[PDB]
């Protein structure tokens, strides 16, 4: 199961990158993964990590606006059908059935894109790669929840199919701060770029 | 880089699994994923863990052909095109331009597939799925190195393709014993089943 999940501090210290990447406007889209109600709730919003992941999600999307750079939302659906979401189900249960809505203080706008979630990496049955090959945005700024599980999984997808993610280190959460800070080191040393949201923010200006 | 790989020795103790799957030999493949000189000569190969991990495999190899299981072999291919390699290059350099077989205590046999490996993922730039798919197999049995890098990605993939992995925990090796028992937590937690090679010997049969 997801656990009830402990508060701990949103890590500031970040693993060095391998890579010099950086983030530019014209090539990058913003991803903000899976935060429903469902998957927050496994925390108390009210406490540490949750009010500065917050802060920092809708920091980097309003400068991500400013910016030009599209923003995307995944979201699982409910009531999945047992033959669509296959395996999972041997590792989590049936899955959600209500709680669907994307948290309230990072409400989607309308020219904001809501991608379908199926899989842990939001490329699976999905058409997020066909359009950022198609708008040519090769540039995957990654943000939300769980860092070890579908952050983790979409970066990978991400760097296999030749965009360079961004992991922001202070934008991400996780089952506890050890999963969270071995998520960053992984992905810092095998599959993409770790950036603090005020990194990213000033990459992106 | 890969680093110089010191000498330690293959897990006997497994984590437990979440799910209850069970090998099948109607329904099961056998990868060995990169088991090539290149790969394997960061490890001395006179030493832990390597000479149980080759005959680990080995056995199991023999014992899937035995039960009518296919095998299938994946190998980087030498000097790799940047564009094609593309962000690897930016983890690990340019890549080998050498030492592509297979090692020869692994040979492959005439009727063992060989597929050419782009990506941490099998799956990626492959016909893996594609083969798994029109034949009817639905789990995979991964053996070879590293644990944390294309074995782990190769598992979310095929675990996200409806495809049960089953990684073996004492056939693989990874860059460390941390990095190697870390990785089964792992695909045991989120992506897979974990099977010592005498438990899959004996399901298998
Ligand atoms: C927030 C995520 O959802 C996954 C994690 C746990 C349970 C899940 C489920 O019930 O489907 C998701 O697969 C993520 O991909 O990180
Ligand atoms: C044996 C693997 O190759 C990868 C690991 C390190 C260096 C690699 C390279 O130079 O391409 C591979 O991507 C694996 O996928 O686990």
């Amino acid at each position: 199961a997801i656990p009830k999940i402990a508060s701990y501090p949103l890590p500031v210290s970040l693993p060095t990158n391998k890579v010099d990447w950086r983030i530019d406007a014209s090539r990058a889209v913003l991803l903000i993964h899976n935060m429903q109600e469902y998957f927050v709730h496994y925390f108390d919003s009210q406490a540490e990590p949750i009010p500065s992941l917050i802060k920092h999600i809708q920091q980097l999307k309003a400068h991500a606006k400013q910016a030009g750079i599209p923003v995307v939302y995944t979201a699982q659906p409910a009531n999945q059908d047992p033959a669509e979401r296959a395996l999972l189900s041997d590792f989590w249960g049936p899955g959600l059935s209500e709680e669907t809505a994307i948290i309230a203080p990072l409400a989607p706008e309308s020219g904001d894109v809501q991608l379908t979630k199926w899989r842990y990496s939001a490329f699976k049955k999905s058409p997020l790669l066909d359009w950022l090959r198609e708008t040519g945005r090769d540039q995957l700024i990654i943000t939300g929840v769980y860092a070890h599980i579908g952050i983790l999984s979409t970066a990978l997808d991400a760097f296999m199919f030749d965009i360079q993610p961004f992991v922001i280190g202070d934008g991400v959460a996780d089952f506890s701060l050890s999963d969270h800070e071995f998520s960053l080191r992984y992905i810092s040393g095998r599959t993409g770029a770790v950036k603090s949201t005020q990194q990213a923010c000033l990459e992106i200006a």
